[PDB]
């Protein structure tokens, strides 16, 4: 139920603005609220399904303020500065076993889905 890419792919780089606001796991395809946290589009699709909700992470912050702390479509949009750094960052594949490295972006479009731990059972 993690829609965010595992935070073992970043390894000792890993760090918090890097992070979904929901899934707590490095941001895929990133989306910025009006307030100004960031969510997988994965997640803030799911959180919005029956809705407007209020932001989690404005609120856990203790900077929830009325109107902007809501998670709206109509004030989301793609962070493509986010997502862009976050594809910039190296990466290595989080299946325990796999010898994978490349960047972020690399991992998204050619290697997950494409994994030999993952695909070949007699690994
Ligand atoms: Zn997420
Ligand atoms: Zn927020
Ligand atoms: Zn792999």
């Amino acid at each position: 139920l993690q829609p965010g890419f595992s935070k073992t792919l970043l390894g000792t780089k890993l760090e918090a603005k890097y992070l979904c606001s929901a899934c707590r796991n490095v941001l895929r395809r990133p989306f910025q609220a009006q307030c100004g946290h960031r969510y997988c589009s994965f997640c803030l699709a799911s959180i919005l399904s029956s809705g407007p909700q209020n932001c989690a992470a404005c609120v856990h912050e203790g900077i929830y303020e009325e109107g902007i702390s809501i998670l709206e479509s109509s004030s989301a949009f793609p962070d493509n500065a986010a997502r862009r750094e976050v594809e910039s960052l190296p990466a290595v594949c989080p299946s325990d076993g796999c010898t994978w490295k490349g960047t972020l972006k690399e991992y998204e479009s050619c290697h997950e889905g494409r994994c030999p731990l993952m695909l070949l059972e007699h690994h």
